[PDB]
């Protein structure tokens, strides 16, 4: 798939706002992650013994992965698609190392529209979250196709 430079274009502006406050966003998100789909929370050894929203707040250790979820996913963002060399080291660690499905990568996309919404309720519009759904769809699909190039079916 390709997207518009205008469509590029929003996806950068709403991405500026996440870089405003990268360990809010990512704390929620993945909370959210875990409490909508928690079969998610058992892939992380660290974490799985956390089992209500108030104890995964309270968890410095997963505000701090949060931080090192988005600074990567902002990276590969900002090369407007042309995020082969990004995407390789990330797409050998989820397949091989963590072995996440591309399934639970919906989830967490899914997961990251609702904290955009939750978090700007009237800077994040239907033309905003439909150019960030064309970007994370772009990003699935092509680690999608990394994990074939690797030997894995995601
Ligand atoms: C936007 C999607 C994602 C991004 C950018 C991302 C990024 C990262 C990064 C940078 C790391 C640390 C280095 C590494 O091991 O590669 C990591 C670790 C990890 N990821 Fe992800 N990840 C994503 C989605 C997921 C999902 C949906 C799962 C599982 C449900 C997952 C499971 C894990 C696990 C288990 C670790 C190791 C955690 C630990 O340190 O104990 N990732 N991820």
């Amino acid at each position: 798939m390709v997207l518009s430079e205008g469509e590029w274009q929003l996806v950068l502006h709403v991405w500026a706002k996440v870089e405003a406050d990268v360990a809010g966003h990512g704390q929620d998100i993945l909370i959210r992650l875990f409490k909508s789909h928690p079969e998610t929370l058992e892939k992380f050894d660290r974490f799985k013994h956390l089992k209500t929203e108030a104890e995964m707040k309270a968890s410095e250790d997963l505000k701090k992965h949060g931080v090192t979820v988005l600074t990567a996913l902002g990276a590969i963002l900002k090369k407007k698609g042309h995020h082969e060399a990004e995407l390789k080291p990330l797409a050998q660690s989820h397949a091989t190392k963590h072995k996440i499905p591309i399934k639970y990568l919906e989830f967490i996309s899914e997961a990251i529209i609702h904290v955009l919404h939750s978090r700007h309720p009237g800077n994040f519009g239907a033309d905003a979250q439909g150019a960030m759904n064309k970007a994370l769809e772009l990003f699935r699909k092509d680690i999608a196709a990394k994990y074939k190039e690797l030997g894995y079916q995601g």
